[PDB]
């Protein structure tokens, strides 16, 4: 960068801050509804709405209830939903076969939403964690290690069942090496030419996933287990560039940094280095922490749009956020 | 900077994101909002007057009362700022351009009237001598017909001060005299006008695109290649901006607009400062003419304005600002 | 960039502007006839010259009339023509078979010009829009979507018929993914080793194509249809770099940004990043808008060379411009 | 800068290094140590006083004797520095903010007491007028309610000098007046306070995250968008830091912290200077609230602090500093 | 870099140096035990401990003695050992067959350590120099030249016997072209998916290897021979970038610069350019030279941590150092 | 900067160029020549004296007549410059370091004697107070034992002037006081010493490697972390060099040498200025000790010196300069 010899008092950076109109003129970034993705927790059955104690204001919804709520999500202009099925306990297995069940919640919810709301983007989740008795994102070997290439075999079948259900976007969150190219290849081979792959590229072994694990019901399955053999070390930044570079090479249409606010520097570096469609997840713990402080009267509602503007400023094109309705509503007005 | 990352067809198909509206909206790199818009307005001396301009279809010169009336609609649409260009009566032109610093000149009157009735509306005054000289040249001429640099700056400074006294939040020197940004900043600071912004017309080309504006303001009674920039020069625009930043400009502008998008892009990339671009009278008329003739669909207006945002402009001075602001509200 | 601490009054940038001679010495870019490509609209039949109301001063020309006009284009030193055939209504089809007809206007015009003017560069257009009843650049599926790889099959046959006719350059304007490498491969396989591919790399879904659509007669076919599923979003800049990077990798000899003046920042970035032979189209709407303002007395003729100098300054090596004769004439003198 | 080097699955499997603790530790790019930690502390006027703060669970305001007692534990843990924030009695607030430079103001007293009993402990004083004004604004107001720049700097300078006289090794201007770093540096040098460090709050955003701190210090009886930075602006933070470095800052700070990691990263990459970040009261409370509610595991605290190191911060002002220092000792 | 116009006396860089606390706050790099790899010389037989005259304080150790010493290495938190077997004279050959003996010292020591200390990283050495009668790192042709691809055949068999013994890391020190990709391929083919390859990427034809050659017993075998046809020319820096780029492309998980302190500029460039896990060897001559000066009373012990901090500052993530115990002990306290 | 160009085994085999001496010589990136060499020499007060130094095997302190005798051999070998380090008699040390600017101090005498008998030989004097203070500290101490910055600069300036008067072509301030390069340059210019070069010891670390030199010069009767650089810091060295260049240094130096090659590399890459590196007494002794012990072959000396050239140094201050110069002649 070139400072161009700017010096007080010839340069006073408060002059542009003097008035709202100049503030607005020079303002570098804005959040719009075109930046918003709403994740939703999807229940089996009919007429089901379940509160989540660790994500106040967020509800698990059966497919019929989801179709009704989606009327307003669409009316607000929200471009896409990311679906997270809440797997019945009895459907969890060692082999995660429910992942690719054409009658699984994810697949049924896709078919229903694609028919009801043809313009709404549906992003499915490619990962085994909602389907395994152990709560890990893949298949274990006899050492209890998440097998890479064997897991990809199952993830591929899943991705294909999502495309078959009409999902415009599949989002592998699993963090297996090479899964973007394996899923891309399979989609291509099968004629699913236009199904986007939204890679979770730099997805960290984070402590901020707690509430979501309660929400999808994987928390009791995982127990004290951790994902440090596949999810990325929080301390590592350069390594995120290698992750993204491979996912681009492998065919990803979009690349994602996960967690969001605790990793904004990663967003910045990924946008700067690759100049590709860049996505960020404002995860369940980020949401819970803001919502808990707002409900306590400790922070003003306005932190919501402040937290979301940060993602734009950092370089994200789109934001998966549990705040997406609240935000769209505030936008809107 | 830029890494292809070994992206290769068919693994990479750049049309997947284009497949649907929802994914095009998600990845869409830039968006024009009314926050980006500045409306230039031509201001008359009388009351209850509007005049049409043959080379600027749909643009009216307004007397100050009409300006106030119309500004109600501009403010309602959320347009942040106006850029005022006085249409000087012939009796008020001189070799000394004294009308430039007249506390009752059209720009000064318009400014006080606007600042009082719409206190949140940004007013950007024009610092230049071309509406005030008998030959309309942007400065004072010597005996060979040359536009004197430092002597013109003395008049421009008096002018900028009069604008700051009239209440203008921004003065915009468009004259292209060397060193004027610094001289104006110095004088503003010495006079205690600490918060008056200076929007430098930094890289302002010796263009053929200003023709309609010259009819608009009545300056059309000659070239400016000794002060305005040679259209061929790009590296040069970086030196012009570096100086204006060092001299204290709060925002820097590239002029003409669309014929110079590459300059917007270099200026934003290199300096990372508030960057402005003028979509000039000639751009406006070309587009407007083609639309009215039925040659071009009217969506070319948002396409042109969108181009400014993509090239790196923060704000756009454009005669389209009202039309664009209405399309963005609808 | 390094400002090197240059400060008024030690640095006065008006000193070089003082005199024509210093102006000329430091002037960074110049337009010459070596930068000019003339597009031409080519009619069937004999002795045909048709005015285009939305492109004043431009005529559709039968092949005999084109050969006569070309005498002066060559005398002026214009390096190349880009041919755009005006397809008879009765020859438009679903399958676009006329694209690869050895007796199609494009093919006949190539053979005639290559024989008459052996040094003149002939650039043919690879695209189905002049041949389809729907006016879209490729073959539609049952959803009315432009099929990518199926369209490339037809585009390849077309490119081959152009090479067979003697075209030194083929210019795929179609914006299908991967078509540069498919056309390159086919040309290579068939022994057309030296046929250049001039890729329309970063070709935007623009509103500035109106007059050309009237000129080639595709406007009534297209109707209200749009090309947003293949032509690029006007808002997108980083994405242009990915487009060009792939076309280079795929074998393009030249890469083109289209529209021209509304996308000069793209020209700048493409030249800066790739350092490759870079081309820009000053499209029909750009031409119409300048010509309409000049005829109205609103702009001086001099905007023509100003608009063309911009392309040089921005980084283009060559410019496809309907002004190419006027410009060459003004150069010339 | 960055070269992918044609790395491709399966030759490249980024999980191999993740396979085992030993290889994760070897390649681990960043590590938080107590060397990175600064504890902000809220200081009361009395003796034998502690108060709890509703919006800052687990944080106590301490009178100076309690501060000394607690500092024994902070020093033992190896915490390098405290950042003092006085809780000004209501009787001591004024329009002129004179209490700011009172040689017996809470900050000044706390500093002398600390410098004497823990001479190796770093004391960072707050240079700002918001704990001293009746309206708590960070400067002196004019008649339209505007925070006067240069007039406020005059008071900030008197304040910084009083801190240097009290023995402070670092004064930290948090006020966001233009040019204050230079004016403070000039005055420090003229007075022979050659080694007093200035830690500029350089890119300090007009944030909603300061709510709990305003309760903590008692300033909660209004916005600061005319001086604090617009949250949307990034390029702007580079200009703010460039000026503060030129003006003589020894370290530069980004504030808020985690909602601005991208700014930490740009600031460190571009300037390669000592870079500091404040994990503000709102960050602390959000995390603390979620942990106590059972929503988040307490390892999110080290994860947040680790994020600062990775983003490029050298030092972190954080209300978590004692907790983190104990986890690093255990 | 941007100096930002910093000028004395407004900028005095001694202000941060004034006090220990500010020193500590701004200190850019720190050595920790997570950066340390201990190389060890491994003897055949039982109850063997042999001093090395050119590496004072370093001992060759039989496997039983190595298991006992390793108790404290682990207690100190040292992440990994690099094993260097001391080949019996009678086991040296033309064909280096002992390299891949499942009962070779390296293989036996791996199996023993992997079983006794499951969390300790074991890095094996892939190179023929401890096994050849000539002391060169590969197989000679009839001109006495080290054959590239023939040597790789043997190195591959070795690497495989190391994986089979349970080594988590193999470190080819041989400097044959292409050996990283050959070893990677073989490991992959054989299902050794997670065995890391720590490439000696920019390994110089150095004079600083003397003491180690005495330690492993290769010095008398090598004689006056040199390795200039494979080990890198000390004068060459740009060439190191090409070396590393290829090893990354070929699948290395970590890349190493060798010697350490005489090549810190190489460390800096490799980290800066590639942003990959970067390793550096503080070689036997570096160790001997510091230890000799410390024992003579010519340098303070404190040069040890100074020499090791240099590697962190230069850009290394991990350091193979004979000082690793001393350092860990000093850390520790 | 760096493009791998898709080079891949077996098309690319980097050993082909290594196959033969002739191709290794052709591609060989750097070469040490005697043009790169500066010999530091320890100078005694007497006549007909040489002393051995226990921690610096093979290095002798020489009285000025012995220096002249030996310099005949250094000049013949083509060594461009000496760096003089006086061994001050105990009687000549003081709190005020006055012996530093004594026109008959050892450095000053040695310089006149050298400039007269070998007028083409470069003489680099040491600007520092550590050979002259009773506590040997590089400056004047205040009452807390702190090395005063500006007060020390006053003495260093007097010293540098005395060297310029004695005929020195280069004065080399090794003291690490802030701002000294500028103060020395100013004083040299004011006194008409227009062509006297200043070789700044710019990035001079608080090292353990200076131990043998302290025995050599007799300063060994304490640390310098308040002025010499923290070994851990790299970005910091860029700021140190930027200042010294701005202040007028003709060449900039990194000290210690081999433990800081990464700093040489950053300094040359970023500033592209004449860059010097000191291979310090501790480096010399480590190498020398290992060679004599039979542990290392003597080719490690050229390897170490070659490393400096590769890292980006133009010139090397090295106690090996005579040995290396003889190997380069043979
Ligand atoms: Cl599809
Ligand atoms: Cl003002
Ligand atoms: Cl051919
Ligand atoms: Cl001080
Ligand atoms: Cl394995
Ligand atoms: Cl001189
Ligand atoms: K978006
Ligand atoms: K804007
Ligand atoms: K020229
Ligand atoms: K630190
Ligand atoms: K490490
Ligand atoms: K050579
Ligand atoms: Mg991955
Ligand atoms: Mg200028
Ligand atoms: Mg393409
Ligand atoms: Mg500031
Ligand atoms: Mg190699
Ligand atoms: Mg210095």
């Amino acid at each position: 960068f070139t400072p161009a010899n700017r010096a007080y008092p010839y340069t006073r950076l408060r002059r542009n801050r003097r008035d709202d109109f100049s503030r607005r003129l020079v303002r570098e970034n804005v959040l719009t509804v075109d930046d918003l993705i709403l994740p939703v927790f999807v229940l089996d059955g009919v007429n089901q709405r379940e509160s989540i104690p660790s994500m106040p204001g967020v509800e698990r919804l059966s497919i019929d209830q989801l179709l009704i709520e989606a009327e307003e999500w669409v009316a607000l202009g929200i471009p896409a939903l990311a679906l997270f099925p809440v797997t019945p306990v009895e459907k969890k297995s060692l082999d995660a076969a429910e992942a690719y069940n054409p009658e699984g919640i994810a697949q049924r919810a896709t078919r229903a939403l694609r028919e009801r709301f043809p313009e709404l983007g549906i992003i499915t989740d490619v990962a085994l964690d909602p389907f395994t008795t152990h709560g890990q994102d893949g298949i274990l070997d006899d050492d209890g290690y998440v097998l890479n290439d064997v897991s990809i075999d199952v993830l591929v079948r899943q991705a294909l069942s999502h495309a078959e259900a009409g999902a415009q976007v599949v989002a592998p969150s699993d963090m297996m090496d090479g899964r973007i190219g394996a899923i891309r290849e399979a989609l291509e081979s099968a004629g699913h030419t236009n199904v986007r792959v939204m890679a979770y590229s730099a997805k960290y072994a984070s402590a901020y996933y707690g509430p979501f694990r309660d929400a999808v019901g994987s928390a009791s399955n995982l127990g004290k287990g951790n994902k440090a053999t596949y999810q990325m070390d929080p301390a590592n930044s350069d390594e995120a560039l290698h992750e993204v570079a491979a996912d681009l090479a492998e065919g990803a249409d979009m690349v994602m940094v996960k967690p969001g606010m605790p990793y904004l520097d990663i967003v910045r570096r990924v946008k700067d280095e690759f100049r590709a469609p860049t996505f960020v997840y404002q995860v369940s713990g980020e949401y819970a922490m803001h919502m808990g402080a707002i409900q306590n009267g400790w922070l003003a509602e306005s932190v919501i749009l402040e937290s979301l503007t940060a993602f734009k400023r950092a370089g994200a094109d789109g934001i998966l956020t549990y705040f997406a309705k609240q935000a769209a509503e505030q936008l809107r007005r």
